[PDB]
């Protein structure tokens, strides 16, 4: 067997004293096989469902389609395309329906699960296109989620003005997680770290870097324990949340170390003191969310038909490791 694509690339998190990382086979893939686009529900390689976890076809004017996921040329392809059909969708901020040309898109959900202690990392080439490129994880009951990467793609073709400009969005990677409460209610609760909750730095960016769409990036999380998450971009540590403490590299490269008066993983104790524990599936998808699409941050026909190969989120590999004690001379 040849070395996998990630061979020789160290795991950037530390597994603990006298521990080593062990690959979790059922959640790891370097995508060096052919899987042609398929209209039918399929677990690719027995591991990656070519759709969302139910028949819902997505937010906004998104239309997830089984045939918008393929594997070729060393990567999984998550494709945006446009057949001209419209989709009518609700503006989540006020409850009203709007109609736009739809974008057919892809969504992938793992068969397997991960649970702490675990390191999850993907090598992706974010689409050079105006849409969301997401890598995230969620428990089967939808109560506990970790967001490895939420990013909004490229700057688009010339001619965008006002709210349709994507520069603020394109430069960031959102590093976050959610714990929910009372999802049986309509008005369920959602806690995530953010400025308004007193947890800073969640929208990562670097002075000078306009977007993440011109090359491959690696983004990963070490979900170490129920009150400890660490994020890594391109093999480098960028952010830790640990109990009531958190730290991160700011956009000028400065280390910021902060201490909150509350637990920053579960501020309002929606987990009944347990923290993040529930097994999670990995989701990789692209979408056009309502807020973005209504603002004009949505691919034009000129963009999507003029540069089709840019309207694809590519995944070179996904790798998952769990810590094991060192084994000695074997
Ligand atoms: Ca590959």
């Amino acid at each position: 067997m040849q070395a996998q694509d990630w061979a020789g690339i160290p795991v950037p998190a530390d597994p603990g004293n006298g521990k080593q990382w062990k690959l979790q086979a059922d959640m790891s893939d370097d995508f060096n096989y052919d899987f042609p686009a398929n209209k039918e529900e399929t677990y690719i390689a027995g591991k990656w469902k070519n759709f969302w976890h139910n028949s819902w076809d997505g937010p906004g004017p998104t239309q997830w389609r089984h045939e918008n996921v393929s594997v070729s040329n060393g990567h999984m392809n998550i494709v945006a395309s446009r057949n001209g059909n419209t989709k009518t969708f609700r503006n989540s901020h006020d409850g009203t329906y709007h109609t736009l040309p739809a974008t057919q898109m892809g969504c992938v959900v793992s068969k397997g699960h991960v649970q702490y202690p675990v390191f999850v990392e993907a090598r992706v080439k974010i689409a050079d296109a105006v849409f969301a490129n997401n890598v995230w994880m969620i428990s089967d009951d939808d109560y506990e989620e970790i967001d490895i990467c939420e990013n909004y793609g490229g700057l688009g073709d010339p001619g965008r003005t006002g709210t349709a400009m994507n520069a603020w969005f394109a430069k960031h990677i959102h590093l976050s997680h959610h714990v929910f409460n009372n999802r049986h209610l309509t008005n369920f609760d959602d806690y995530q770290p953010r400025d308004e909750e007193g947890v800073y730095g969640t929208w990562y960016y670097e002075n000078g870097r306009t977007d993440w769409a011109g090359e491959y990036s690696t983004i990963g999380v070490y979900w170490k324990d129920p009150n400890h998450l660490e994020y890594y971009i391109n093999g480098k540590w960028v952010r830790t949340l640990s109990g009531k403490n958190y730290s991160y590299l700011d956009p000028d490269g400065k280390l910021i170390e902060a201490s909150a008066d509350f637990n920053v993983l579960d501020k309002y104790n929606y987990t009944n003191g347990k923290g993040l524990t529930k097994p999670m599936k990995l989701i990789i998808n692209i979408e056009a969310q309502d807020w973005n699409a209504l603002a004009g941050r949505y691919p034009t026909d000129g963009e999507i038909y003029g540069r089709p190969e840019d309207h694809i989120m590519k995944v070179d590999w996904i790798r998952v490791y769990t810590p094991e004690v060192v084994t000695g001379h074997h």
